[PDB]
DNA sequence: ATAAAATCACCCGCACAGATTTTTTAAAACGCGCCACGGGATTTTTAAACCGGTATTTAACGGTGTATGAATCCCGTTTTATCTTCCTTTCACTTTCTTTCTCCAGT
């Protein structure tokens, strides 16, 4: 990400064909330990953002 | 008794780096609820396989001239095995305090 601006969204696609959309401004500032962004189930992993 | 050589505590102001100590904030959680979404049972439509044929497009092959992979030699990096140590602990000993038992001079 070059910079955070406007109200663009983030598209997340995992295995088994599950999609999810979230606003970028949520990830504007993060601490040393990050926050939960997706509730994965069983053996599922993010493949594309 | 004359010579050679050493060591430490505190007071007064001021500026700053580092170590606790509250205080605020964002993430995680719980309870309740409702409607968005996916399952199941019909209609509908279209993606790809199949017959042709033609017209290109690729890969295998035969010469030259390099760039690099394995081997060797080192030196900083991190692990692991290996020493010494100060507080916890009791404990037999020693010391020190408290009560008691006589002596004993005086009348």
């Amino acid at each position: 990400v070059t910079e955070f601006e406007e109200g663009v969204k983030v598209f997340m696609a995992t295995a088994n064909g599950t999609v999810k959309k979230t606003v970028l401004t949520e990830f504007n500032r993060l601490r040393t330990a990050g926050k939960v962004a997706i509730k994965l189930v069983d053996g599922d992993e993010l493949i594309g953002v």
